[PDB]
């Protein structure tokens, strides 16, 4: 019996439609499903006050440096999500990419028939579609879902996700302004830091109840003049091979030096100059060492701590604000306009929920093991778990994709899982989004996948799997890559060690951090030698 689809892509974001684009292009017929209303992803659902972009706008809009929209006109540096929104929406159109898509429209469960080697593609567990191939693009990050926390539903104010926040028939938030409100906020990762300060400059009271602080350091966000949108396009050409071939696709490479090749001194006024320019380059443009070597690490940590008390006035909050926990870059950077300067405000209190926990939410506001908070909103900033363990995916012997990979995940090329043929993980962190520029990493992968789905069409080829010594030979290099660096002590739960019955030890890694360039070569190794690692027939 012979599939419907080449294709099925579920997910509408920037990564979805470019592949979806990508499979009609090449003269096959493709089928999106998406769970909102509309394209955007990301920029669909997170309509939070302050949602911005941590890479610059046009190193991230890879559909203007490809030539798609290429007269595109950004406003600011670092984008916000409205403007992101309106971004992919116009990629969207240009690619006449919705003509393939169900919106609306949930994946529930997908099924290989092995008999027949194709999927049987569940829609809103009542319709089934069928395709030779099935490709998650669902997204690096998995949804909104309430923390676990005790006496949510009684709150008797209002109670935001910051995924989930509620608009108007415009598309912009609703309740934004806070005016004589007592609001509590719940995190100070990326999203809750992008929010604090503007709920801040409006509200009567602001609570922030933090578990761990992030370094955090700013974004130098500024508006972005014509001439320079027109100086950037004309240099697209220039910038796209740039960013290419960069470790993150961010417009920004490691400094040749090692941190103690220079003095303290300079590395002083080295730190001081980065740290005063927008964007990511105090990360990225840093000592060659700084993720491999503590005492590298530990020179840019001091540094950034030092800035953080001179923007914080109270000595005692400023210390809370500065993490001991960990190192300097080990998770992906929060980038902040103000927010420091924030807790300098009468109005606004940081609680430190390490020492005293939450113990629940109250119809009245939040209780913690020792003082209670009368709160009139609450927000919650407390981010995401992956988004395929949401669908029952099943691939030969009804094998589930969650147990299959419930000793980490376990992959070919961080594209296929042995067990399920003719599916292709797009942007996860198994393959590397953590760290990317996914603007640019995530159109790269795509083009890659397109390549091997053209092939098997060429060759008449319906069958794609992993060999078991090519999976294993890969996710161990990827667990090895991972232990080199500091991430590898700094994320204990970030490695899943497994010692089976037989007294064996399985080392595996969530999160993929070999550079992009790198992996991309590997990958052209492999499709030149006729796939050579996958089982093709
Ligand atoms: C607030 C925020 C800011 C970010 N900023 C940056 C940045 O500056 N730079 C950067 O590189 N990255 C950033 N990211 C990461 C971001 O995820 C990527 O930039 C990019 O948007 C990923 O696109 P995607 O298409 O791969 O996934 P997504 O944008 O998550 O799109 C996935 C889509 O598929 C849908 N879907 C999931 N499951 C199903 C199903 N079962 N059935 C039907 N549909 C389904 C979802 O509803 C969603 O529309 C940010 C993420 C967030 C949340
Ligand atoms: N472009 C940007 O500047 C930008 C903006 C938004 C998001 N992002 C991306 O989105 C990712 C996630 O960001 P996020 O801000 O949504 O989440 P996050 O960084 O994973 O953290 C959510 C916050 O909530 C806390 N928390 C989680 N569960 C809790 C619970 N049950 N009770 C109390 N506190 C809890 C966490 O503290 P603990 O650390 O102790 O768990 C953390 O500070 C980031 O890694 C980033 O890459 C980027």
């Amino acid at each position: 019996k012979s599939p419907a689809l080449d294709a099925v892509v579920i997910g509408a974001g920037v990564t979805g439609i470019y592949q979806a684009f990508l499979i009609n292009q090449a003269g096959m017929k493709v089928l999106g499903i998406e769970a909102g209303e509309d394209v955007g992803g990301t920029w669909y659902w997170n309509r939070y006050p302050g949602c911005r972009l941590d890479t610059e706008s046009y190193a991230y809009g890879y559909f203007a440096l490809k030539g798609i929209i290429p007269e595109w006109e950004w406003s600011e540096n670092f984008a916000s999500q409205p403007e992101m929104l309106r971004y992919v929406n116009r990629a969207a159109d240009a690619m006449d990419v919705r003509k393939h898509y169900r919106f609306n429209t949930r994946v529930t469960a997908a099924r290989y028939v092995e008999n027949d080697r194709l999927w049987e593609v569940t829609l809103d567990n009542e319709e089934v579609v069928t395709c030779r191939f099935l490709i998650s693009a669902t997204g690096p990050l998995s949804a909104s879902r309430m923390p676990d926390i005790k006496g949510i539903d009684s709150f008797k104010g209002e109670s935001f996700h910051s995924s989930r926040w509620p608009t108007d028939a415009e598309g912009a938030p609703k309740g934004v302004d806070f005016t004589g409100k007592r609001v509590g906020v719940i995190g100070t990762g990326a999203t809750g830091v992008q929010i604090i300060p503007i709920a801040a400059e409006t509200a009567k009271e602001l609570y922030v109840f933090q578990r761990t602080p992030n370094w955090c350091t700013p974004l130098g966000n500024s508006p972005m003049s014509k001439e320079k949108m027109d100086s950037l396009r004309n240099r697209y050409p220039t910038i796209l091979e740039y960013v290419k071939s960069t470790d993150t696709a961010f417009p920004y490479h490691r400094d040749p030096r090692k941190g103690t090749d220079v003095s303290e001194s300079e590395r002083d006024a080295f730190f001081e100059e980065l740290y005063r320019q927008p964007g990511y380059g105090i990360w990225l443009s840093g000592f060659r060492d700084l993720l491999l070597n503590k005492e590298s690490n530990k020179f840019l940590a001091d540094f950034v701590a030092k800035k953080i008390r001179q923007r914080v006035k109270d000595p005692v909050v400023a210390e809370k604000l500065i993490p001991k926990d960990h190192p300097f870059g080990a998770k992906r950077v929060p980038m902040e306009t103000n927010y420091y300067e924030t807790y300098n405000r009468d109005n606004v209190h940081l609680v430190d929920i390490r020492e005293a926990p939450i113990q629940e939410v109250t119809p009245e506001g939040i209780k913690t093991a020792d003082a209670a908070y009368d709160l009139d909103v609450i927000i919650y900033a407390t981010g995401f778990d992956g988004s395929l363990d949401r669908i029952d995916i099943r691939g030969k012997d009804n094998v589930r994709l969650i147990d299959a990979w419930a000793e980490g995940p376990s992959t070919y090329l961080g594209l296929q899982a042995r067990g399920f043929p003719n599916f292709f993980t797009l942007v996860g962190p198994h393959n590397g989004s953590t760290f990317c520029n996914v603007g640019v990493c995530g159109g790269l992968q795509a083009e890659w996948v397109l390549r091997m789905i053209s092939y098997m069409k060429d060759n008449g080829f319906t069958y794609s799997e992993p060999t078991q010594a090519a999976e294993n030979r890969w996710t161990e290099e990827v667990y090895a890559d991972f232990s080199r660096t500091l991430l590898a002590e700094a994320n204990a739960w970030w490695v899943k060690t497994t010692t089976k019955p037989d007294g064996s030890v399985v080392r595996r890694t969530l999160v993929h951090v070999s550079g992009g360039p790198e992996y991309r070569k590997r990958c052209e190794q492999v499709a030149y030698n006729n796939y050579n690692g996958f089982e093709l027939a």
